[PDB]
């Protein structure tokens, strides 16, 4: 176990931080801990990103920054804006991945309709 900042440092100086820590986790790396999990009742819309906690029977509630790479490193965000989409949010992942928050979020996709993780919660 290399430890959370030994990790972080190793992605936020990398010229590409999202594949250093996808190459890390195949590797066979530890994932980053010390994701702040949210007390709830696991009866939520399931929803991925959402005001409050949504977790429903099949997930874990997270508060998102914590669940977020860009702002674990203390780096920029990689879109025009710089704009985070976990931030000040809670974020949904499925139990079987939520060993991996960080990992979760930066390899999926919300779907634009149902507002759940595509290939995981959605139903399209
Ligand atoms: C129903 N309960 C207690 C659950 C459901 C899903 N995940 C966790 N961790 C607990
Ligand atoms: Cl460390
Ligand atoms: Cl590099
Ligand atoms: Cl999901
Ligand atoms: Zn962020
Ligand atoms: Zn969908």
């Amino acid at each position: 176990t290399m430890g959370n900042s030994t990790v972080l440092s190793f992605c936020a100086f990398a010229v590409d931080a999202a594949k250093a820590y996808k190459d890390y986790l195949a590797s066979g790396g530890q994932p980053i801990t010390n994701c702040v999990k949210m007390l709830c009742t696991h009866t939520g819309t399931g929803q991925a990103i959402t005001v409050t906690p949504e977790a429903n029977m099949d997930q874990e509630s997270f508060g998102g920054a914590s669940c977020c790479l860009y702002c674990r490193c203390h780096i920029d965000h990689p879109n025009p804006k710089g704009f985070c989409d976990l931030k000040g949010k809670y974020v949904q992942i499925p139990t079987t991945c939520a060993n991996d928050p960080v990992g979760f979020t930066l390899k999926n996709t919300v779907c634009t309709v149902c507002g759940m993780w595509k290939g995981y919660g959605c139903s399209c």
